[PDB]
């Protein structure tokens, strides 16, 4: 339903399932469609959910590397970014969103990234995470348009919450 700009193919899961949960396990595999390579150090992605009690929180990626369309690998877990936002504007199922960012590293046309995450509340209390828009319970990363992808600050996979899609589309 929900428009793609075709530079980006946005798969995802969180793999740990229970409603009830004290951390929330975001995966991400971005597949670049495109024919031009992509600069990492612009793309960003955001997984949107409901804090369920506000308190401080921490992301860590514990893995994440780039892929070549032909096998070579590159890890980059540690060019890979957490940042925590408040929506300025909540709606019933986000009143946050994780952004994850890169400081560098070079995605080719063919290639993708794997972003292995996790994220708590500092002391370690309970989500639910059946109030979470992008929230998606599976066995290994499925096409998903309610985590959003971003070059530069455009949008270009997924759809907010709020309810914006790719520009020029509907
Ligand atoms: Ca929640
Ligand atoms: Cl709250
Ligand atoms: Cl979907
Ligand atoms: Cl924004």
């Amino acid at each position: 339903n929900t428009p793609v700009s075709g530079n980006l193919k946005v798969e995802f899961y969180n793999s740990n399932p229970s409603d009830t949960t004290n951390s929330i396990n975001p995966q991400f595999k971005v597949t670049n469609t495109g024919s031009s390579a992509i600069d990492l150090s612009k793309l960003t992605l955001r997984y949107y959910y409901t804090v369920d009690g506000q308190k401080d929180q921490t992301f860590w990626c514990d893995h994440a590397a780039i892929i070549g369309s032909n096998g070579s690998y590159n890890g980059i877990t540690s060019n890979v970014k957490g940042t925590f936002v408040k929506m300025s504007s909540s709606t019933n199922n986000a009143d946050t969103y994780l952004e994850i960012s890169f400081t560098g590293g070079t995605l080719e046309p063919g290639a993708h990234v794997q972003i292995q995450g996790r994220f708590a509340k500092n002391d370690w209390s309970n989500y639910t995470q059946s109030n979470d828009y992008s929230f998606k319970s599976a066995s290994q990363f499925v096409e998903w348009d309610q985590v959003t992808a971003y070059l530069n600050g455009v949008l270009v996979w997924g759809k907010e919450p709020g309810g914006s899609v790719v520009p020029s589309t509907q």
